[PDB]
């Protein structure tokens, strides 16, 4: 088992836990793609999936080998003899999405896993009741700014019917316009669901933070347009609590981060749409969505204004204007009331989930390279602190864009 | 053949050189183990393959030259079981290693590299002298220059030439009924080594460390820099008047001593090697990490910065004007020293260079991206690729 070292403490541990990983990643004994953003390209297969999620679920609730956990691989065996596939019981969703989660090996945010709120949309029959279920959930989990964990499960994937997809990447989105001059006006992250929008009758705006609709995909139908209301779309905007001619920049950003793109899987069944939201962490927003040189790119504009000598490297002007919009959207989000955490009691708090997967389960899957915040690196414990990445499932997956 | 992308740019290339990869690294498709630090016949087959490299590299391949090194090293290794590397052969393995260090952000400068053969080597007393020539050139009163020098390679039957410091210039780490470290806590260790073996300590934050050096199978000897040899810069900051107050200092040359270099089959444990520093190795990390001088918080006493909410972001604003107080003294000291923006930038050009060179780099993503500033540099969104190729600086047990 691989000896994992805390180098700030000098403590070691072993992940024994990496021993059960079922998926093969990237790497191998001669190269290592631990830094690769995208690391990837019946009967028989599916029951030894669902089998060994039946079993973790009798071990979440102390019933290992009781009567019902036999009786419920038995019922599981007998579907797939019948039907090629199965059921989850409302429960076995429940703790099916909730370990997705806590297998999320670039989630910094796993101290929460249990505290999950699960919609239940498996009933789901149309383009027009999946929207319904999507803004409960944006109510739900916005809660005024009280932010909450949610996530919705629309109907798995079965054979004979297409899926239901989100085509957006997230929930709330701005749109990214592309110009003829090859720039954009907007979030470049969002250029080609932008033009799909548009070519799907939506009228564009020319701000640079308009909300891009929904483009929601029943089975084995075109993707269909919808509107989010804008009472539903709680969004801050960015001051700096001493700098007073950063208002005037006009910054905005939302509330709820709502991944609607991977897919969940639990058992071998797979959820190409379950979105699901928590709460931002302040350098998403403050230094790669604003601060990248692909996406909103605002770190010389405030440097200048900043009055810093751009003219040099050494003058350190870009780590200083990176700190000031950092400090933004903390206080931005802190006066109106929205839920945000900063990068230092992120990783705090997920050094202590560490501790207490260690005790629970002999190790946690963990990316470095996602783990350890695009700012102030070496000022967190997480980065002194090694890592093993390896895929267990339940899980959350990459999966083509439908388009 | 792995493919790599630029984020930023959307670039793609492919990483052929990886296919070459001599040997195995610590991660299998079960479970990556990037992130952690420390992850006869024989000889003959790697002392084959680099006289291949060399000759390839200068265009000699297959030819006259390039039968008769090859029959020497049998011949060689035959009668005494070890052999002898050409001096070009010891330049060229020497800066290949460099050029394949994984880790190494400043790999740029592979080509230039000033290479001390001290082969003929035997007792202390001449690796002293090998080392303070070493530290004198390297050093040249601040416009620093890359060196290595080389002593005599492990053989059997003999002991090891070893130098028990991790570097040559180091900072004491003295412990107390506390348990606390006065000086650096990276050095405890050789610290009362270098207490046991004679030295007497001061009582300083900065005492630098003697030099304990090992001739083969004799005990360690006990020698002291000159101090002139050792350049220092005081650190001030530009605009902040107290930090000068706070008697931080730093030293010139960085210069890794405890690891070993490997070409061709041959291992020599004692060849130290030194280049210039980049800022925030010592603005960042050893100045504020928790397990070395552990400064960030006085400094943000002193700014009067609001300490008891993380959300304040104290920590950030202490650590840039840390490593702006680094980089302003370096410079007004006349110092050379890189900022974490120029080096990675400059990497950015050596990946370039390299694709079209060997169709490949290998690099540590997580050593690459700075430790302050990650997502501000280009490297931080360029894929990489990591393996082991020969000759290869390597890490080695301690000698105690
Ligand atoms: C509750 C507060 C939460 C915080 C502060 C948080 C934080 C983060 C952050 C900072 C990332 C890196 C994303 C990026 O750089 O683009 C991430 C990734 C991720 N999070 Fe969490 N998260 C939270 C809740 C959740 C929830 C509720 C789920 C699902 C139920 C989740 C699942 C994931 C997954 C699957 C990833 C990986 C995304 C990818 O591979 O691209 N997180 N999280
Ligand atoms: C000339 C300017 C140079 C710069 C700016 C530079 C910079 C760096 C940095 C920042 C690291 C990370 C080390 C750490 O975090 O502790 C590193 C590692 C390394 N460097 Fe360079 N370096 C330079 C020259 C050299 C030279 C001349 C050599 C050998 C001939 C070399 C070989 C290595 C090796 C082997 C490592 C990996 C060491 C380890 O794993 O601890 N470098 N370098
Ligand atoms: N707190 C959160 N955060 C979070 C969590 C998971 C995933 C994400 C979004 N992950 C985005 C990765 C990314 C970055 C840049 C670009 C891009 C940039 C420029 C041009 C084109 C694309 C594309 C992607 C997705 N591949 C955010 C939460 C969301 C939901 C619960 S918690
Ligand atoms: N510019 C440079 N830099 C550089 C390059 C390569 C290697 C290193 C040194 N790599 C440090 C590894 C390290 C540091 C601290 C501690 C430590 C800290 C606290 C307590 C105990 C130990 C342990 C280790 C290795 N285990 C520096 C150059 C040096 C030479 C040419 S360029
Ligand atoms: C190339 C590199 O993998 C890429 O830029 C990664 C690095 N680390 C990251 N870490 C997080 N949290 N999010 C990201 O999008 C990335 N991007
Ligand atoms: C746990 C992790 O591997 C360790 O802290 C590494 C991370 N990246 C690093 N990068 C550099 N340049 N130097 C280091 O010491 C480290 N430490
Ligand atoms: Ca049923
Ligand atoms: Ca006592
Ligand atoms: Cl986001
Ligand atoms: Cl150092
Ligand atoms: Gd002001
Ligand atoms: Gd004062
Ligand atoms: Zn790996």
């Amino acid at each position: 088992f691989p000896r994992v070292k805390n180098w700030e403490v000098g403590s070691i541990t072993y992940d024994t836990l990496s021993a059960q990983a079922q998926q093969d990643g990237p790497c191998t004994p001669r190269r290592c793609l631990g830094s690769l953003v995208f690391p990837r390209k019946a009967p028989e297969q599916l029951l030894s999936q669902a089998r060994d999620f039946i079993n973790q679920y009798y071990s979440s609730i102390k019933r290992s080998g009781s009567q019902a956990h036999e009786q419920r691989l038995q019922e599981v065996e007998a579907e797939v003899a019948a039907t090629g596939t199965y059921q989850l019981r409302e429960s076995e969703l429940v703790f099916g999405a909730k370990q997705a989660w806590r297998n999320a090996p670039r989630c910094v945010g796993r101290i929460q896993w249990g505290k999950l709120q699960v919609f239940d949309a498996r009933d789901c029959r149309s383009a027009q009741e999946m929207f319904t279920y999507i803004c409960n959930h944006i109510k739900y989990a916005t809660n005024r700014g009280n932010l909450r964990s949610a996530i919705t499960v629309f109907p798995q994937r079965c054979p004979g019917r297409g899926d239901f997809r989100i085509w957006n990447s997230q929930l709330v989105r701005y749109a990214g316009y592309r110009q003829q001059d090859g720039s954009v006006r907007g979030d470049p992250a969002n250029v080609e669901i932008t033009e799909l929008c548009i070519q799907h009758g939506w009228t564009p705006g020319n701000g640079r933070f308009d909300v891009l609709p929904l483009l929601l995909q029943a089975p084995d139908e075109p993707p269909e347009l919808f509107l989010l209301p804008p009472e539903l779309v709680l969004e801050v905007p960015l001051e700096h609590p001493t700098l007073e001619w950063f208002a005037a920049l006009g910054l905005r950003w939302y509330a709820l981060p709502a991944v609607s793109n991977m897919l969940l899987e639990i058992g071998g069944l797979e959820f190409p749409a379950a979105p699901f939201s928590g709460w931002y962490m302040s350098t998403e927003i403050g230094t790669r969505n604003l601060c990248d040189p692909h996406r909103y790119n605002i770190l010389e504009d405030v440097a200048v204004c900043m009055d810093l000598d751009t003219r040099t490297t050494s003058s350190l002007w870009k780590d200083k204007a990176a700190v000031e919009i950092n400090v933004a959207v903390l206080h931005s989000y802190q006066l109106a009331k929205v839920t945000i955490v900063d990068h230092h009691a992120a990783t705090a708090s997920f050094m202590k989930h560490l501790e207490n997967e260690q005790k629970a389960r002999g190790g946690c899957p963990a990316d470095w390279a996602w783990i350890v915040p695009p700012i102030s690196g070496s000022l967190t414990p997480v980065f002194h602190q090694e890592m093993v990445n390896y895929f267990l499932s339940p899980a959350f997956r990459y999966q083509p864009d439908p388009w």
